[PDB]
Order: C-alpha cells, then structure tokens, then sequence
C-alpha cells in the first residue's frame, strides 16, 4: 500500500497537504486504512458523506444504472434524468421547478450566475465577506478569501462585497444594477458563521424591490445537514436559484441549479450547457440519495445529535475553548489558539478526522447517521488533546 | 416511460434542444428507446462512451468501488487516486507527471488557466476562434462562440483570439504578457477542423520563446479518439499543461489537468481546489478506462476505420456535401446547407444518432468500439437522407 501512498504524493499536483495514511474502505461514520485502523470520519468527504460512507441504497442504484447506461446527453431525454427532475423538485417548494444539472458544488453557483445575468441583462453580483462558492473563475469572482483570488486577478467583474449578517450594507448594496445577491445560509469555509433570519429576510426583500436574483448556495448546508432537509426552511424565505452539490448524489459527482420558471425562461436555447450534467448513472444516484433522505427524514438526527454534541463540546472543561457554533451537524469549534495542531493529534491519537474552518477553528461534517457514541468518543477525543 | 419523458421536458431549465424520444439502455454503439426501438449511436455522449456503452471492465470497477468507497478529500490519500495517477501518468511523456482530477473538460480548463496564471505571474490568454474550453465563466472566456457568451458578458480579461491554423497570427498574438496559449489539437465544437503540424508546432515554439505555457485540450481528442491514444503524439509535440475529460471515466463525471512539475509546484498550497475531484469512484473508473485502452490498442479501430469511413462519406454522390474531415473517429461532414434538417431524418428514419459541429456539419462521435458494419449502415442512412 506504501507503493500507491507514493504515488499520490509524488505525482498530485501538490496544491493539497495530504495526510499521512491511506484511507481504503468507508461503512456509516467510519473509515479504515490500509494498516487496518478505523477512524471516526467527522471530514465525511467535506460533506459529501451525510447518507453515510457506502449508503445501501445509493450503492445499489449506482450499481444497477452503471450496467444499463452511464452516458446520454441533455439532448437525448433518459428516465433517470426526469425521475431526479421531479423527486428534486418534490422536496422544494412550488416555487423552484426547473433544474439545471451539474457536477459540482462551483459549476452549480456558475450556473446560477449565468442565468441571474440572463434573466435580469445585469452584471453586477454581490457576496458576503467569508463567503464561498467556489473555485473556477465564475464562482471565485464572489468567493472572498484573498488568497485564494488574488494569484489569479483580475476575475469576473463586476463584484461587491459586503459584511456578512450586516443588513444596511446590504441595503445599500443592492440596487437596479444588481445581477444577484449569492449567499450561503451559514458559511462553512467562512468558518461556521450561521445567518441572521434578519439578514436572509432582508436579502429576500431587497433583492425582490430591485429586480435582483436570491441565489442561496445550499451546497454545504443542504441534504438535511443543519436540521432541516435545507436550512432556508429554518429561516422562512425561499430563493430564486437554490444551488445544492456535495451530499445531493450521495457521493457521485453531482451538482444542481434549481430556479424559478421565469429565471429560466429567459436563457437562451444553447445558453448554458455541461456534457456530464444530468448523465444517468448521477441522476440514478441522486435520486436515491434524495428517496433515502425522505425516507429516514435524516435532518430530524442532525436536529437531535446536533444540540447534544456542540452542549457536550462546550462543557469540555479546557480554557483553551473559545466557542461552539453551528447547526444541526454542521460544527465549529473555535479555541483561543491555533487548531492546526489538535486536528493532526485527533487523527495520530485518536483516529478522529476532523476539518478546519479557520486558523483557530476545527469543523465537524459527520455523516448524519453518525452513532451517538461515536460523538461521544470525538467529545472524549478533543478533551484528550486540548489537556 | 411517457411520464418521465414528460417530467424531463416540462421540469428542465429549457436551455437544452431535447429529442422526442427516451432512451433507456445502451451496450457498445447501440441504444434502445423506451419503444424497444435500436440506434446506432454515434453521439456517445458527445465523444464520452469511447469504450462503448456498458463496456464490462468500467462497470465492473465501478460497481466494485461503489461497494467500497465514494467520498474521500484530496487531504486524505486513498489508494484508486494512486494508481489513477500512476496508471494516466504512464500513458504521457514523461514530462505530464503532476495530476490535479476534476469532475469536467469546463474544470479541467478552469484549472489550466488558473495554473498558467500563478506559474507565470501573467494574465493575456491567447485562444482561436470556434475553440471551445467549457461553459463556466473562466473556460467560456477562451471561447469563441459569441451567442455562447454574449447574454454572459463581461468575462475574465485579457483574451485575444486569433484564426484557428493561422500561424503568422499565432506569432503575433503570442507576446511576453500572456500566460498561455489553449488550443484542441482538432477543433470539435468548431466544426471538427485538424489544426495543421505548422500550427501546433509554431503554438509549442512560440510559447517556449516568449514565456507562455501551452494547454492542449484533449478533452474530445483524448482517449483514443484521432487513432492514436492522444492528438498530440500525431504533431510531435508535448504541451505544458493537458486537459482530458469526457471518456477519462468511461461514463463516470471525470476530469484532469496534467501538467509539467514545474507548473504544478509554482501553486500555492491551497491555490485551488475541488470538493469531489479525486473521489474514489471516479478514480476507479479511470483506472479501469485506461487499462481497456492500452489493452485494447483501441485507438487502433479508429486509425483504421476512421480513414475508410470517411473515404466512403466522401464518395456518396449527393451535390450538397462540401467536404469530409476529421481524424480517427472524430469525423465532420460539412454541407453547403444546414445540418439539423438532417440529422433529424437520420434519427427519424434510419434510427442513426449524429451531432452537429456548427450549423452546416454533421458530427460524428460514434464508440470506438463502433462495428464497421454499423458505420457502413451511417454512410447509407446519411446517403439516404441527402438524396
Ligand atoms: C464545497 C462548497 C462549494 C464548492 O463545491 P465544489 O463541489 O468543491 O466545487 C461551494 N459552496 C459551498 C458553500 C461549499 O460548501
Ligand atoms: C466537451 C468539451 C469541453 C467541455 O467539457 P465539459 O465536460 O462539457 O465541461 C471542453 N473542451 C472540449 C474540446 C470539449 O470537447
């Protein structure tokens, strides 16, 4: 196995700090490596893996599809792809019912940014600071990490960013030249900062007075994630694009730009386009994924486990502890120092993987069908490390 | 099958021109409607099923992955991305040894322009016109197609483009300000028009002396496509950075950026990202891709019966065709009239799937594993329709 743990570091592009070990199998919340060691997955492929590493049901479907047909274009109509169209649809409201398919959580947000231009003929988008959408150059144009724009200057324009939560510099923000509004329910690479339901109504309100579009990106905090199967029903407001990725395929590459009718009625024929969105073997998995979701209501764990395991955190009797906050699953712990170091002790120590969110912020994204003992051991895990 | 079909029509952005027909199931060049009706079809998913649909070896690796593992981060080596590197590593000159997987040819190139730009602290990107690199804002802006982009502007700066072959227009566009130069060894979306050894030999020159990188879009190209494993072993030369896609997975949502190491190392640490590039499942499909490949030799088929189908389209007597070009099984029919009218009889009345590559050529994209009989039965259907 050591042999292959070369080549991936040897041969990766080298943009990722890559982990020493070699991560070979996944069941629920759990992963083992090639030594045979098991670990508590709270990184779940940075939120991909809420139905749980290996889901039953999405691996049947996966199967099932790959030995009747993996490659139809959009153009060429396949069961699938209509029955995803409507079981997606089915858990949103009336409101958004056009689908447009992608393969990520970026081309996602790119779709959403072209067709907010389309349908409104403006150019001007606004962001939050912290906020992210992305890597390609579309969805990096509103994604505010200096460092990750800055190398690559100058993107699309034009952008504006404002505070996050701040609604008077939305206010002011916002007007007759605005494209869309883009804005993530509770920012996750921003460091698990959850939205006002002040800020979301006022973005609901200012962008729907200007002629603006919503575009709320629910890549990371959608398929029941914070409680609820999508967190804008915690907040009561609904979007005009709603873009959904990561857990939305249960694990296959999928992404998806759902809009209002009349957002996309304006695109042009042959506008937009992508040769893999909406192939067979995604649209099998993600309704699935959905159908799995629906079935077990999964938020209803993460609106239980969740509360538990941030109050469980937060007793933690160590002064190096700052803050817990999130939602649902969807967890920050910030201390007083540099988190660095404790993430690399909770996988060596104690076969805990767990992300950061920040310098100073360790991020939980477990699979939702986590065992209530396994946080219970991640809880243990951080009082070990932080002694 | 009805209500799917019409759940995909009625639920879809409508951006997509979608046939009035569904289909359900695919092995090697033939697909079966939900009528039980057979194709011969050679869209392949727009150049993606070059193994054939259904091929077994893909399949089975997919289906054995998926039972395994899905979702696992860049951040956390597993062994499928190894041997994915190793395995397409070994396929290229020795100088295309850093991988950074995608999920799209869109991210592909999205990664290659973002590589070029911190490797050499540039911005000017030089492209030809009818190129196409992708659909998302930073790929759409090195396309040409204006009612691709016109509803979109305005996009990422600096771009120039010059004329597809036009060596002296090469020379002076090519200056110490651009970042790179992006060109398809044969243009698809363009009308499927081999660039000349001149061309790319001046593109892999020019950019040497001037300090610019040369991407190679091989995403349609790729994989076999031209009768050889890549284009560009057909001119001689070897690009800074190659994109790949669309057959790199044998169906599964698969990208890649290949590159020299040292515009791989010029990225900062974190510089560029994606969520579900390098998964597990993809990663296995490449592998499994790759290998039929090299078993296979099958870019053999298509440096064989490429030339005779092409010779024999050539040969058809009907005034209205202007010229046969191509290369493998990446082949144009270019009419003196529009194309859609019929291909929409090929489809009709011959049960034959082709593409367009511009509104006055017939593209054909058929799997590699394509019989010859099946091509025969292309060239008398498109004789049929021309008549
Ligand atoms: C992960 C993420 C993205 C990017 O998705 P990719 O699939 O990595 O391109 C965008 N927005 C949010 C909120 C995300 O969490
Ligand atoms: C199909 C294609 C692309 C775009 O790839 P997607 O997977 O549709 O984003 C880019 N370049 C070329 C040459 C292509 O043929």
């Amino acid at each position: 196995w050591r042999a292959l743990l070369e080549a991936e570091k040897t041969l990766d592009s080298g943009v990722y700090n890559k982990h020493d070990l070699l991560i070979v199998r996944g069941q629920g919340a759990r992963v083992w490596d090639a030594e045979g060691n098991e670990y508590i997955d709270c990184v779940g492929g940075y939120g991909v893996a809420n139905l749980g590493h290996g889901n039953p049901e999405v691996v049947e479907a996966v199967k099932r599809q790959a030995e009747t047909l993996m490659a139809m274009p959009q153009t060429l109509p396949t069961p699938m792809r209509g029955e995803f169209y409507r079981t997606l649809t089915a858990i949103l409201p009336p409101e958004l019912n056009r689908v447009f398919p992608v393969n990520s959580g970026t081309e996602a947000n790119e779709a959403a940014l072209k067709f907010a231009r389309a349908h409104t003929g403006r150019k001007k988008f606004v962001a939050a600071m912290r906020g992210f959408s992305g890597r390609t150059m579309g969805s990096l144009s509103v994604t505010w990490e200096p460092k990750y724009r800055e190398p690559f200057l100058p993107l699309v324009e034009p952008v504006e960013f404002i505070p996050y939560n701040d609604v008077e510099a939305l206010k002011r923000a916002v007007d007759e030249e605005t494209a869309a509004v883009i804005l993530e329910p509770v920012q996750g690479e921003g460091g698990v900062r959850p939205a006002t339901p002040e800020f979301l109504r006022a973005a609901r309100e200012i962008t729907q007075e200007k002629g603006a579009l919503l575009i709320l990106d629910e890549i990371q905090t959608g398929m029941g994630r914070t409680g609820k199967r999508f967190a804008f029903e915690h907040f009561g407001i609904v979007p005009d694009i709603l873009t959904l990725a990561k857990a939305l395929g249960g694990g296959v590459p999928l992404g998806v730009a759902v809009m209002r009718e009349e957002v996309a009625r304006s695109m042009p024929k042959g506008g937009h386009g992508t040769t893999f969105g909406g192939n067979p073997l995604a649209m099998a998995a993600g309704v699935a994924a959905i159908r799995y979701l629906e079935r077990t209501r999964l938020w209803e764990r993460a609106a239980e486990l969740g509360p538990w395991f941030m109050e469980k955190l937060r007793a933690i009797p160590s002064p190096k502890i700052r803050e817990v906050r999130g939602m649902g699953l969807m967890v920050g712990l910030e201390l007083k120092e540099k988190a660095a170091p404790y993430i690399a002790r909770l996988e060596k120590e104690h076969r805990v993987l767990a992300l950061q969110a920040g310098p100073t912020v360790i991020r939980f994204l477990p699979p939702l069908v986590i065992e209530k003992e396994d946080l219970e051991r991640v809880v243990e895990a951080v009082r070990a490390v932080l002694a």
